[PDB]
């Protein structure tokens, strides 16, 4: 099977090859596209196939396929999953696979970048207090002074599922959410339960509109546990606009590192639970989603007043000049503390130029439109010209439920 | 089997039942999504299921399901097929077989007006001077002096598939293309192909920027032939912006009557290849699409300019700064020039209550979100938040390559 894709701009067509190496389901069917829907212990018997899968990914990837190491390195997987039911990857498969992870995430759009991240092993993480310094250890790293790297932090792997590394919270650093009384929400409505959930664990809540979360993370499959991360570490930017002197007393403020915390990370057959992993933002992430989504700050309302724009009709299109306005803020204001941003064009130009290289080296590129497209101005991007192949190779990231309607809480 | 789509700016979940009624396929697989993919005769034993399929939803849709009116049409369309080959719709079939492709068209933002549609019935059209002729009566009808109406114009079926009825243009109104010695465009660079096509049939080009192509139209498989619409059916609006007195010296217009006439119209079967709709358009269409693509008419540059906005980065969003503002000129002057026209917040906030009433009427509404999502402010708009679910239903509207591919001359 060949599969092509056309630039609907430039006219350059693609073949994709590499959708024959793709096992799991999509969600779609002949009948149905689910393209746009969010959500669309394993035995000894089904861990060997993914196992050897994943070894000769590797092995082939060092052009060592077929060696003698690629050999004994099957037959000593094999002897430690019928002994023990499952075995351990050795490092440099680790990186391997954390990296391919990255380089697979179809909704990614910063992946020219996949080849560059830094794998910190946490596999012999044995407790809470553990992972809390190994989380503020990757946020001093990543964080580097505004000098963004991207890095993953690795805690030890599903065991039995009664055991399992969790991080709670859904990005190491996201400020918390206040429902008040009069149904109005202080702060950010996005982290409302989680909020709730902190200070029922004994968190005592400033109650402002940007209080960073305190960790809550679960090792071996016990309770979690709250920790401050050190304020020092949490580089934050206040947002200002170059133009507009009045700006910055919306008392807009954000933080410098995205750090996602709530994957999954299946290497080989094996699940690591608990992977922090992080890179650097995109503008319109805060500018766009973080800042003017009706359920998350919602602040179009105030920005378009302070402009003087004419708010009685949406065909002025006030909130469209707000909204670019508002992103004009946020990439100035971190450009302006020295803190690593993209903008939209520039990351969606650079994901054309490395979808085109996947496709000439790797036979394709899977990649998920709807997510790709950025939240604004979609079309003056390449990318919103562009028709994608959507499909899930391993290793892969992949979305689990909240763990507090999971957890066995054993008090 | 029971699909569910929930929107997560409002936690409203909705149950989709109507998909068990699909029928064609998506190009998806239970392997690859082909969701961004642009482009993813009938014998005697096959028309029948098919005209039965429709006939039992009309007759459904008039709360006459398993009458002895039901059983008789369904007798007649029978015998009508195994002695003709093929079969003739009623008015009243025809009309609500129309309506339901447009109700059925997943990739439309503006199916709230699907049941308000004027159709045409100009299946006794016989040659091309014909439809020239219910071409300029139904530009009439759907301009209306400004106020525009929904209108669809349907031309003889398909027989045995060599005497086919085509508009050749892809739209009943579209600005001609030319290349120049210099090596660029003139006009609209989507039209340089068909432009060619109609100065080689005998069309005087003007040479000009704006330049109303002709119809090139095809009846009963014979070869197309050229006509002009009348200048003065051809209503078009100036573009000037609220705020800018430099913006109207661009020189740019564009019509008020959005018109597509390259689709098949697939209804119980029976297959009808000139079918030309209208509607009136949603402001990004040409705002953000026709004068902003770099492939169209391409205008970022000389408007962020003539703003002074910095262009020495990309950082600056000098380019959404100046789509915003192209945008706003667009509305402005078709609301100065009473000329239907509506914005991207309000179509798509109509496009979500009807969604919330086709899953509440008819269990469900199947949606494109890559072509419903507005190409400009896509996450301001309630439809980015909105999950749906593609399916194909019929009667359907189905895409059809250029005739001038398919022709002999
Ligand atoms: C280097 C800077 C990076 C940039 C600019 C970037 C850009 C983005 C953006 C804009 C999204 C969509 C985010 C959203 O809408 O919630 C995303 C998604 C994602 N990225 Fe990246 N990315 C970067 C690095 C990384 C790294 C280091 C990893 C993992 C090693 C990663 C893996 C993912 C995954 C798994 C998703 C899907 C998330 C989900 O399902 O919620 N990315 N990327
Ligand atoms: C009443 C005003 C209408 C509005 C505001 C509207 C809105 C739109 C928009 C914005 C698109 C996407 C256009 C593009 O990006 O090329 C579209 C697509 C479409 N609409 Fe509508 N629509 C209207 C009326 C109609 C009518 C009257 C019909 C048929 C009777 C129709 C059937 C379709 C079909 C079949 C498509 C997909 C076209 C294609 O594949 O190129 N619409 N609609
Ligand atoms: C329901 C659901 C499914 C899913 N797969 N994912 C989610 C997280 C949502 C996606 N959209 C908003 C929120 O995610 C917010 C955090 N996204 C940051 C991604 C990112 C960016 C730059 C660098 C990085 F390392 C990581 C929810
Ligand atoms: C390759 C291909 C496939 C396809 N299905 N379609 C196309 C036409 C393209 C789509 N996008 C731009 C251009 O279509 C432009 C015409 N679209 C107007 C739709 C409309 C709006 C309001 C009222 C109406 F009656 C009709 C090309
Ligand atoms: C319903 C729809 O799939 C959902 O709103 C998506 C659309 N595209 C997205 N794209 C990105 N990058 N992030 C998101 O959260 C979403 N949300
Ligand atoms: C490749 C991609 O499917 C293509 O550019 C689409 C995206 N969404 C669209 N949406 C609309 N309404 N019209 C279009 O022409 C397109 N083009
Ligand atoms: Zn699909």
């Amino acid at each position: 099977r060949f599969l092509k894709v056309k630039n609907w701009e430039t006219d350059v067509v693609l073949t994709d090859t590499l959708h024959l190496k793709s096992t799991l389901e999509t969600g779609c069917t002949e009948h149905i596209c689910m393209g746009s829907i969010m959500l669309p212990v394993r035995t000894k018997d089904q861990l060997f196939p993914l196992a050897k899968e994943f070894l000769d990914q590797y092995y082939s990837s060092i052009k060592r396929f077929g060696s003698k190491a690629h050999m004994d390195r099957l037959e000593e997987v094999n002897k430690e999953i019928e002994s023990t039911s499952t075995y351990q990857l050795k490092d440099t498969e680790l990186i391997y696979g954390a990296k391919h992870a990255w380089r697979n995430a179809s909704r990614c759009v910063g992946r020219i970048q996949w080849s560059k991240l830094q794998v910190f092993d946490a596999r012999d993480c044995t407790t809470a207090h553990g992972m809390f310094n190994y989380i503020c250890n990757h946020v001093k790293y990543a964080t580097n002074k505004g000098n963004l790297r991207s890095a993953i932090t690795i805690f030890p792997q599903r065991t039995d599922g009664k055991h399992d590394f969790r991080v709670w919270n859904s990005q190491l650093i996201r400020y918390a959410g206040y429902k008040q009384p009069d149904g109005s929400t202080l702060g950010d409505p996005a982290n409302v339960q989680f909020t709730e959930i902190c200070i029922q664990q004994g968190w005592k809540a400033p109650r402002g509109r940007f209080d960073v979360l305190p960790l809550l993370l679960q090792a071996n499959g016990n309770d979690p546990e709250l920790f401050q991360i050190p304020p020092e570490l949490v580089l934050e930017v206040p947002i200002r606009h170059p133009k507009f002197d009045w700006f910055k007393d919306l008392g807009l403020k954000w933080y410098g590192l995205p750090a996602v915390s709530n994957m999954l990370l299946e290497i080989g057959g094996l699940e690591f639970s608990a992977c922090p992993f992080s890179g650097w933002y995109m503008g319109t992430e805060i500018g766009v989603r973080d800042y003017c989504d009706n359920s998350r700050y919602n602040i179009l309302e105030e920005v378009a007043k302070k402009m003087d724009l004419d708010m009685r009709k949406t065909s002025s299109l006030w909130k469209d000049q707000a909204l670019v306005e508002i992103n004009i803020a946020v990439l100035y204001s971190f450009q302006s503390d020295k803190v690593t941003i993209v903008d939209h064009h520039s990351a969606t130009e650079s994901f054309i130029k490395h979808m085109e290289n996947e496709y000439r080296c790797r036979g394709g590129c899977p990649a998920d439109w709807v997510w790709i497209v950025p939240p604004m101005s979609g079309s003056i991007t390449p990318v919103f010209h562009q028709e994608m192949l959507n499909y899930r190779l391993t290793p892969s990231f992949e979305y689990q439920p909240d763990p507090w309607n999971t957890h066995v809480w054993k008090g």
